[PDB]
C-alpha cells in the first residue's frame, strides 16, 4: 500500500504512535517518507546480509526473522513479511519497540540524516487529526 501523507498521520496516531516516547507525529511521518516513501511494501537488503522491511524499514539484524540472516535475532517477535502488510499496526508495534531501546529515534538512520532537527510539523501540516 502507498500511503498518502494525511493518510499515514492518522494511521500512525490511531495506533498510538503520536508522542510516543516524546516523538511527535510529523517525525514519524518524516521518518516513513524517507524510508519507504510510504510504502508499506518497500524492501531494501543491506551490505552486511539483513534486510530493510516495510514502512519503516525495519532490519531483520535485529527485529524480526526472515529466515536468511545468520547470528540475528527476532526481538519484535515476527515474520519479517509482517512489516509489509496494508496494516500498519506490526510495523507501529515494533517501531515502538525500537524506539524505546535506548537511542530513540537516531535507530532511523534517513531520521537522524533528514528529519532531525527540521521542520518536522510540515509533514502533518493541514491534516484532520
Amino acid at each position: 500500500k502507498v500511503f498518502g501523507r494525511c493518510e499515514l498521520a492518522a494511521a500512525m496516531k490511531r495506533h498510538g504512535l503520536d508522542n510516543y516516547r516524546g516523538y511527535s507525529l510529523g517525525n514519524w511521518v518524516c521518518a516513513a517518507k524517507f524510508e519507504s516513501n510510504f510504502n508499506t511494501q518497500a524492501t531494501n537488503r543491506n551490505t552486511d546480509g539483513s534486510t530493510d522491511y516495510g514502512i519503516l524499514q525495519i532490519n531483520s539484524r535485529w527485529w524480526c526473522n526472515d529466515g536468511r540472516t545468520p547470528g540475528s535475532r527476532n526481538l519484535c517477535n515476527i515474520p519479517c513479511s509482517a512489516l509489509l502488510s496494508s496494516d500498519i499496526t506490526a510495523s507501529v508495534n515494533c517501531a515502538k519497540k525500537i524506539v524505546s531501546d535506548g537511542n530513540g529515534m537516531n535507530a532511523w538512520v534517513a531520521w537522524r540524516n533528514r528529519c532531525k532537527g527540521t521542520d518536522v510539523q510540515a509533514w502533518i501540516r493541514g491534516c484532520r487529526l
